[PDB]
């Protein structure tokens, strides 16, 4: 039979905190904002904001927040007074929730359903979760979220297309964040014509709560574990968010670089078992897709287990083709069954992980986002190729650090399935995008066990024959203009590694 797993054995992989450089002392530059007190941050204790108070900004450069003195509401009043009032009463029914929100959000009276929150407290809870979902964790929720200005003290740059910049911030301060998201508070981020945050996914949770569809409460099961957690004991570690977007990369035609070690496996997933290793979300270019929505497919359901990065959809603009966002320090709050309509909430995650020196889980995800292909062969035209090699380059490289000091990438199929890549071409793509990065490649089939073998049938051939990421990158040119361009078929008659080890053995 099969075997479950080829290649690198995975504990010869390069893994943090292991793998991991000297950390600098940790501080605030023109490409680094920190919005906690480095000189106070203690293991096991809650980080202290810089400023010591609420400072506002509200301009073009930074979120606007709900309790900006700026954010005003019908005379004009403040907004933020109103959500105070509106939310500091006792719920007993869905409505009551519904109707505290809607307060401060009445131009959405009619256009926000609450169906599927009803249902979830009233059809899917039983009498006693839903006694203690509003006895207790709805009531430490607006605690947290009426705190805002005491715990968010320094304005939080949006991270605009261009940026190189990284915004480090306390799980604390998350878990407010995204209190006030739930609540549905953020200013501007609500119309169809919004003009300022069009280019940005949303942020607020309203559409969780709409329609009859049975994804609802299964992500709010997965949302309410999360903020059950971190209500009954805060969590005292940071996040760092960077925006990265490279203009130059490689001369794939001509790349000397030789290919690097390969796991690959048709058990195992990423989250699990590429601890401390460069974890790949299969990302929509808004990051996070349709999570505060209706998505539950690859796009989405790291944003739900994963939580804290829900808070990057707050001030990450939409990602451009030579664009990623890299997370360090999240925490997995939730196991998980399925995928789409059979995706189900499991049980809440004790997450293990150590911490670096500026107290980061040692976890690192980079949402990479893959080109959907409504015509199968587009894909293999060159100018295609180059779009998801340069994407996922950027993603795995890392300016400054020796790639010994690198673990490997954690992957597996990015934008197959439904989003009509090609498996076994995607995979090569990564595997010659890791090669020029120089970081071995753990590769995560899930259940496919043939192109378990032949992936590393073919790493191992292209390995052994010596065939840099250019020799390469020219056997995938010659595919598309002996197999592709002119192909009248929706597929060619002669597949990608077939094609490879024939030109190579005719060579
Ligand atoms: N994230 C940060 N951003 C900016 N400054 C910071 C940050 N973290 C610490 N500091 C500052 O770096 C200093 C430690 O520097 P050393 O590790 O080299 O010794 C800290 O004192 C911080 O200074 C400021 O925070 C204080 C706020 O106090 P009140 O305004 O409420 O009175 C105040 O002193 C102010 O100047």
């Amino acid at each position: 039979p099969e075997k479950k797993w080829l290649g690198t054995p995975i504990e010869e992989m390069r893994k943090m905190p292991r793998c991991g450089i000297h950390l600098p002392s940790l501080r605030p530059s023109a490409s680094h904002t920190v919005t906690v007190r480095v000189d106070l941050l203690r293991a096991g204790e809650v980080p202290k904001p810089f400023p010591t108070h609420y400072k506002d900004l509200w301009d073009n450069k930074h979120v606007k927040m709900p309790c900006s003195e700026q954010n005003l509401y019908p005379t004009a009043g403040s907004r933020w007074e109103l959500i105070q009032t509106a939310l500091l009463n006792k719920f007993t029914r869905p409505q009551n929730l519904k109707d505290a929100i809607l307060k401060y959000n009445v131009a959405y009276s009619k256009k926000w359903d609450f169906t599927a929150l009803v249902d979830f407290w009233d059809k899917v809870l039983e009498e006693a979760e839903a006694q203690h979902l509003y006895q207790s964790i709805l009531p430490d929720m607006v605690k947290i979220a009426l705190c805002l200005p005491n715990i968010c003290t320094q304005p939080i740059p949006l991270l605009k297309q261009k940026m190189n910049h990284s915004v480090t911030m306390s799980q604390e301060q998350i878990a407010s964040l995204l209190a006030n998201a739930f609540f549905c508070t953020f200013p501007r981020r609500n119309a169809k014509m919004k003009s300022e945050y069009s280019s940005y996914p949303d942020i607020n949770f309203n559409r969780l709560f709409e329609g009859r569809s049975s994804r609802k409460p299964e992500k709010l099961k997965t949302l309410f574990c999360y903020f059950r957690r971190v209500t009954e004991k805060k969590p005292t570690g940071l996040v760092t968010f960077t925006r990265q977007s490279l203009e130059d990369f490689p001369e794939w035609e001509r790349c000397e670089k030789p290919l690097t070690r390969l796991h690959v496996t048709y058990e195992g997933t990423i989250e699990g078992n590429g601890r401390g290793m460069l974890q790949v979300d299969f990302a929509n270019r808004f990051v996070g897709g349709g999570v505060t929505g209706a998505g539950l497919v690859q796009q989405e359901i790291r944003f739900l287990i994963n939580p804290e990065l829900i808070v990057s959809r707050l001030f990450t603009e939409v990602l451009d083709h030579n664009e990623c966002l890299i997370i360090t320090g999240t925490e997995q709050y939730s196991e998980y069954t399925g995928y789409a309509e059979t995706y189900r909430w499991a049980r809440s995650h004790e997450d293990g992980s150590e911490k670096d020196d500026w107290q980061r889980r040692c976890t690192e995800i980079v949402a990479i986002d893959a080109l959907h292909f409504r015509r199968y062969l587009d894909q293999f035209v060159p100018e295609k190729v180059r779009r998801e090699l340069n994407k996922a380059y950027c993603g795995f490289l890392r300016p400054g650090v020796p790639s010994e000091n690198l673990s490997a990438v954690a992957t597996g199929n990015w934008g197959c399935g439904a989003f009509g890549g090609d498996a076994r071409l995607k995979a090569l793509i990564q595997i010659l995008a890791a090669a020029a990065a120089e970081r071995d490649v753990v590769y995560f089939t899930f259940g496919d066990s043939e192109l378990m073998r032949d992936i590393y049938s073919m790493h191992t051939f292209l390995t052994e024959r010596k065939l840099d990421v250019g020799k390469v990158y020219k056997l995938l040119l010659r595919y598309y203009n002996e197999e592709c361009r002119n192909c009248s078929t929706p597929g060619p008659d002669i597949k990608l590694y077939p094609f490879i080890y024939h030109a190579v053995e005719s060579s």
